[PDB]
């Protein structure tokens, strides 16, 4: 797997493995090669994981998520998917890493793809090896893969809004159930509704993840309601998942906007995913995985590879060579490579509207190319009536940075700035010039 120019997918089945007692040992052959290696964690929560894992071997943690003192003479660096790819567009010299392994390898996040097709790029040029870690690669079509212990699938109407009666088989339940849901606010109703039945309820989502999911190992609960991001190697003590099979794409319209359309099936990978919670124990045969809809390849047109063309564009990779997309991923969007490359001062300001300004790579761009600095504010009120945003049917209001009270409306409407409370508050802080 190690020699130079190789790709490797290491697609065992979930929970065969792959981090606790592959990875080990791949960091100690490449540890004995003096492989110059990166290992890249989808999220804080799976990097600390991680460290338990390699717990003894020289590996540097490049994360805050992980509390280690150094002992400066490793080779073998640790971090998340995001900051590899952002380390990359920033000023700042990244080791061309002789190994890269990349863990949740299926990770659809803009960063991600972006860090895949990156890597893909430089072993295809001859000058690294790679190894993908996923029981799910791009492309893949079995929605139920092998599991340590026999799992009871079972298709079945599964709610997305609160229910009075007609779902007793989800309440009934004894034991603890991952429930994946399409949206934050779709899992918001479902949690209120099983809370106000008596049950233990906690939420996960992107911008809580690292929170939140401590929660799941210091408290007993009943249910956990998360979205997709609970695909990504996150690990919980349950019998059973409820799969709404549904989930929300990002679709850009006309070049012009970006909608959250649907809620609409998920793909093969994410299914299986998500029924990759459970089955995990080899002498706990009998977890459930209930699913209420089927499969689709939503990824195609999806927005997240549009956004990972733009990061790629704007990433060093050989004079004005750029990175392809991994090559199974690379016909989910119609880009022209290259078409988003922006020069030296907008690439700067793409990359701190990301960054600091925390906006959508889509948006970021949009204002970046327009050659608008990152402190200027103005595009946030400037947009058409139809891009007003709403909050509680009732125009989103802010204070402008210069004192006057303004109706929020973005010239770019990007739909995810205002897809719940905690986005749209977050949105309202950075067009009043908050940071």
């Amino acid at each position: 797997m190690l020699k130079k120019k190789q790709l490797t997918v290491l697609d065992l089945h979930p929970g065969a493995g792959k981090t606790r007692r592959v990875l080990p040992e791949i960091v100690r052959e490449a540890i004995k090669k003096r492989l110059r290696t990166v290992i890249l964690a989808p999220t804080r929560v799976v990097a600390a994981e991680m460290e338990e894992a390699l717990r003894g071997l020289p590996v540097r943690y490049m994360t805050t998520a992980v509390n280690v003192t150094h002992s400066g003479t490793e080779i073998v660096d640790l971090m998340c998917h995001a900051t590899f790819t952002s380390r990359l567009l920033q000023p700042i010299r990244v080791p061309n890493y002789n190994l890269n392994i990349m863990d949740e390898a299926h990770f659809t996040d803009p960063s991600s793809i972006a860090a895949r097709g990156y890597i893909s790029t430089r072993v295809e040029m001859g000058e690294a090896a790679a190894i993908f870690m996923t029981a799910t690669p791009p492309g893949t079509r079995d929605a139920f893969p092998d599991s340590n212990s026999p799992i009871m699938d079972t298709e079945v109407e599964v709610p997305e809004r609160a229910w009075s009666s007609g779902f007793d088989w989800v309440t009934d339940h004894s034991g603890k159930t991952v429930w994946f849901v399409p949206s934050v606010r779709n899992g918001n109703e479902i949690a209120a509704c099983l809370t106000k039945a008596g049950k233990r309820v906690i939420q996960l989502s992107r911008k809580t993840f690292e929170t939140e999911f401590q929660k799941t190992k210091n408290q007993e609960w009943d249910f956990v309601i998360t979205t997709d991001i609970s695909e990504m190697g996150a690990n919980f003590k349950a019998d059973r998942v409820i799969d709404s099979r549904r989930c929300l794409k990002p679709v850009i319209l006309d070049g012009e906007r970006v909608i959250l359309a649907g809620p609409m099936p998920v793909t093969h990978a994410s299914a299986a995913q998500r029924r990759g919670r459970i089955g995990r124990n080899p002498n706990k045969p009998g977890d459930e995985y209930m699913y209420g809809g089927g499969c689709a390849e939503t990824d195609e047109g999806h927005a997240h590879w549009l956004e990972a063309r733009m990061l790629l564009d704007n990433i060093y990779l050989q004079d004005g060579l750029i990175a392809s997309l991994y090559r199974p991923e690379a016909d989910k969007v119609a880009a022209i490579e290259g078409e988003f490359k922006l020069r030296t001062e907008q690439r700067k300001t793409f990359v701190e509207l990301m960054k600091r300004g925390d906006l959508p790579v889509w948006l970021a761009y949009q204002v970046a190319s327009a050659g608008i600095t990152y402190t200027d504010r103005r595009w946030c009120f400037d947009g058409t009536t139809n891009n007003t945003i709403m909050e509680d049917s009732v125009p989103a209001e802010v204070w402008t940075k210069y004192g006057e009270k303004r109706v929020l409306k973005p010239r770019w409407m990007d739909a995810r700035v205002c897809s719940d409370h905690a986005a749209l508050k977050s949105f309202k802080e950075f067009a009043a010039g908050k940071r």
